[PDB]
């Protein structure tokens, strides 16, 4: 149906308009950064291959969680705790962003 | 007791009333599409029984998470990461939607 | 500090005012129901002691997840999938509720 | 590049500006209180090393979840359930807050 495609595209364009918003860009960059850091941290401190460090970081920053791995070192656990709150703060940021975008 | 039932019905009506929104519908189809892709991907690449691939896909895409399985291949891992952001995208989309339907006038 | 206690109490009263809202009551009852059902389902179909069925239901309906148990039977898995979406729908319900409560 | 930095700072200022809200503060203290209680509870009742009790408490209260540990006692289980709803309460509270600070005027 054309109605369907048209609606989808209207929405896609709306999503694209966001990647053009400075504040949204910031939020985006910060999480990308946060993802890099985490990848690096768990790679060195917890000794996980980069890909498994990125995975754990993602799955953790998004609250999906890893059904197998858990930080072994104490330093790892502390970092993971603060890491998670950064994620909570990051998502509220987007939430607030969207809540404002309508008005 | 009666107001409970009456309120429930009014709300239950609304949920359906929103099931008529063109944008809600697309989000729904996109989610179902995402769910189907995941199911295929994981049964294929991770060799998971189809029902296990759909299950992993659902719990992964909703941030619930699987307490036992994790992709074993680097391929599955990469896909899961992006898959999760799709999910995050889908949910914000719904949230944005609800946000608009509230602050309407 | 008195300022602190006063603010807290103002907020507690606000939370209490909600338990007096019919629509909120509904949302509440539905999840309680949903929790009962789940407890029963996983108890019989997956053979978990009621307490472990309630736990799995809660941890699953709230997206916390169980780091050990996963449904073994196919019927269990299908139910868990629909169960989770009920939860997503239930939480959006509260979300919408709150988003309206301000205006 | 400069607008990035300038925007970041303006936003970074706001987060702090909100750290001055009396209601945000209480929510924060309540969360810290909840976190401390959990840490005590789990090290005591579940015999978890203090840092493991705080960790389990954080991942549990944020719906992230622990991929390896689960309370072993029926006592720990009951507590975890309520604990999770406290967390759900805390988050809605913050959300409600953000909701109000947006739709202000
Ligand atoms: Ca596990
Ligand atoms: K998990
Ligand atoms: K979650
Ligand atoms: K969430
Ligand atoms: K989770």
């Amino acid at each position: 149906m054309l109605s369907f495609l048209l609606t989808l595209k209207r929405m896609l364009r709306a999503c694209l308009r966001a990647w053009k918003d400075k504040e949204f860009q910031v939020l985006f960059v910060l999480t990308i950064l946060t993802l890099i850091s985490g990848t690096i941290f768990y790679s060195t401190v917890e000794g996980l291959r980069p890909i498994d460090a990125l995975y754990f970081s993602v799955v953790t920053l998004t609250t999906v969680g890893d059904g197998n791995f858990s930080p072994q070192t104490d330093f790892g656990k502390i970092f993971t705790i603060l890491y998670i709150f950064i994620g909570i703060g990051l998502v509220f940021g987007f939430i607030h962003k969207l809540a404002v975008n309508v008005q």
